[PDB]
């Protein structure tokens, strides 16, 4: 029926910053060579969607934002090899072109295909597949998902398992597998350990969720918003601080209630002064610090080097240390065969139509993660 | 003939900063229970001393600085078991109480006793053994090995072969096993990887060591002292890059060498403004940066934590992550074997008395380790 020809569908447009997303109809070009055009199914509302709005992430406006999610193949371009119309995908963030110096390192998989060292804003050809009102829209880290029908780059596109729910898998599109993979596979969360997770959103409570998989014997939340306390418990977490309750800085809390310093802390919010502070709150002979969050556009933080030259080590990771291609069908299998929960997840379910809505949910505190169906 | 006496002798007393050693005659009292009494036979000069004397590096003053020594033990207090009257031992900087949480972790070495985190400039139990002019005097890192005779805690010594070389293997009570154990133990370099050293002196020719050792295929050093560059190709170094040669900033450069970024690289110079440097040259996705060199007295460095974001392991040892007093020992069967080179880092030899000429080679830049002979 559409195969070829261009779509005219809905999505949500961000015109500007800080402004409502604006439901109107787009047309979405055919995919050309080694492109795959996608419908939605569901779409989650990841924190790293609203730095876009807020100006915390800087990507090309007018943009279609969503990089979390899950849909069914519409059509191929030329020479696609890895899916075919009708399989159930995800869409990759991170690509894996499989081919760069990254992609072929095992341990790496920031693929230098990718979109967030120097947002563009377009496909791997420079061009954009959106326009909207005669004008040309970005594409989001080569996925752009709040759509009814995308068009990614084969790089930029996973085929999962055709019994999948696809409400719930589009969560291992990016917050669930970050979190996770930043506990079990970036870190490398020892049994027994002691964790500290800052943050207690969709992506922190992955962390937790991977800690306890790795058998830590302690998981300190840490989160201002004391609503998110029982979920975190409820995931894995033995004990949760609010840092507002207290006179002292809360990494010092953190070495007193750790008996000298945590194992493994995680920054799961965005702030400058909590990477500062998770780095600090670990051991400073053998802890492990891993920064998730993402901070606002080219800040600097300050440190005092010495806290690493005693022995601790501090790291990042995009996308939960996963390589996106490879491990994308592999979580959503062991889903299936139910290794982890996402149902925790989820709080709010909302239709397409009502992203505001969900965008105010997660601002005002009330949501972990909304999915959007279409 | 001394057991149990004061013991009158010639040290190098710090009464200032930013002042010339003073060689005077100090008073070394008898050791205390587990104290052992040591006659020094030869000492290094590490950047690390020349640290205290500018102020780079704070403990208490007036001091006996050094720290990278061997000797032969004098006497035993009360309860030592590890060392005996006319063993040749080396003192531990960073000593290895063996009882800690730190000592009890399998990859830690900052033992919880050290004098580094709160500089106190005593022994263990809070009291000094020097005494000049009448007055006390401080120790340094509970070594304080520019003196004929130090007095130092059981935990901060180690008994090595019978048979060793003492003027040379001096240099593993610091500046070897820092660069080496730097390279080997905690960034683990591996077999064909492409390694940075920045700081080409005593303890950066040995990084450059550890990095040969472990297999790298290139090994590129960086200096702004191009007569630095010899002795670095001949201990291992592939190339070397001197900074002011360039009109472009360096990590730009050496991320051009390595075609995309290094896979290791080292900061042994001691600069905040390097240490950021060398993390930017290194991988953006997987490449591993660790500090050996030591800042400024409580500077900040400023940095982007999108270095860390895309996956970057950031990290610091003191004493190359060797657990001291199991480690020098090995360390030192391993150089009477051959398994490593120590005549390459000593470019100069001195008596004691000439400490000052000894410091003035370091900070002119000619000397790499000067050997203070007693
Ligand atoms: N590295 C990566 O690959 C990815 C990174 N992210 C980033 O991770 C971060 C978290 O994402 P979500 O979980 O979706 O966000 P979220 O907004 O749902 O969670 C953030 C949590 O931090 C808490 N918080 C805010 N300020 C705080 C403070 N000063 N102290 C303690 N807690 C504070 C909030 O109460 C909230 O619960 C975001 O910055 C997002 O951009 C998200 C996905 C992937
Ligand atoms: N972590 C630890 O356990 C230890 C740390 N250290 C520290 O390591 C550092 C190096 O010690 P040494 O090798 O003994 O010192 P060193 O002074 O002999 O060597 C430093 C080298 O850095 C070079 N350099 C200086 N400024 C530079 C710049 N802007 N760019 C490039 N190169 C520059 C100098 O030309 C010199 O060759 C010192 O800061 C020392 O205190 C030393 C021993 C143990
Ligand atoms: O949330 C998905 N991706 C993120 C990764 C970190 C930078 C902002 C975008
Ligand atoms: O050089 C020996 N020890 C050093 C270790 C890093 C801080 C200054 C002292
Ligand atoms: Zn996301
Ligand atoms: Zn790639
Ligand atoms: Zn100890
Ligand atoms: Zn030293």
């Amino acid at each position: 029926s559409t195969a070829g020809k261009v779509i005219k569908c809905k999505a949500a447009v961000l015109w500007e910053e800080k402004k409502p997303f604006s439901i109107e109809e787009v047309e979405v070009a055919p995919p050309k060579a080694h492109e795959v055009r996608i419908k939605m199914v569901a779409t989650g509302i990841c924190r790293s969607d609203d730095h876009v709005v807020s100006g915390t992430a800087v990507t090309p406006l007018p943009v279609i934002a969503g990089h979390e999610a899950a849909g069914i193949v519409e059509s191929i371009g030329e020479g696609v090899t890895t899916v075919r119309p009708g399989d159930k995908v995800i869409p990759l963030a991170t690509p894996q072109c499989g081919k760069c110096r990254v992609c072929k390192h095992p341990e790496g998989n920031f693929c230098l295909k990718n979109d967030l060292s120097m947002p563009r804003g377009t496909m791997q050809d420079g061009t954009s597949r959106f326009t909207c009102r005669g004008k040309p829209i970005h594409h989001f880290l080569g996925t752009s998902t709040f759509s009814q029908y995308t068009v990614v780059d084969e790089i930029s596109v996973a085929k999962i398992d055709a019994a999948s729910p696809l409400e719930k898998v589009c969560l291992i599109g990016c917050g669930f597998s970050t979190g996770y993979g930043s506990a079990v596979k970036v870190a490398k969360v020892t049994q027994g350990s002691t964790c500290a997770v800052f943050g207690l959103g969709g992506v922190g409570l992955s962390v937790i969720m991977g800690c306890k998989a790795a058998g830590a014997a302690r998981i300190i939340g840490v989160d201002i918003n004391k609503d998110k306390f029982a979920k975190a418990k409820e995931v894995g977490a033995t004990e949760c601080v609010n840092p507002q309750d207290y006179k002292k800085p809360i990494q010092e809390v953190l070495t007193e209630m750790s008996n000298g310093g945590v194992d493994f802390s995680f920054e799961v919010i965005g702030r400058l002064d909590t990477m500062v502070t998770a780095l600090s709150c670990c051991q400073e002979a053998y802890g492990v610090s891993v920064i998730v969050g993402v901070p606002p556009d080219s800040q600097n933080l300050s440190m005092n080097p010495m806290l690493l030259l005693s022995g601790r080590t501090w790291k990042g990771a995009i996308f939960g240390g996963f390589k996106s291609k490879d491990s994308v069908p592999k979580l959503v299998a062991d889903f299936m065969a139910k290794k982890f929960a996402l149902d925790p997840l989820i709080t709010h379910v909302l239709p397409f139509e009502k992203i505001n809505e969900g965008f105010d949910l997660l601002r005002s505190g009330e949501s972990i993660r909304t999915i959007l169906t279409f």
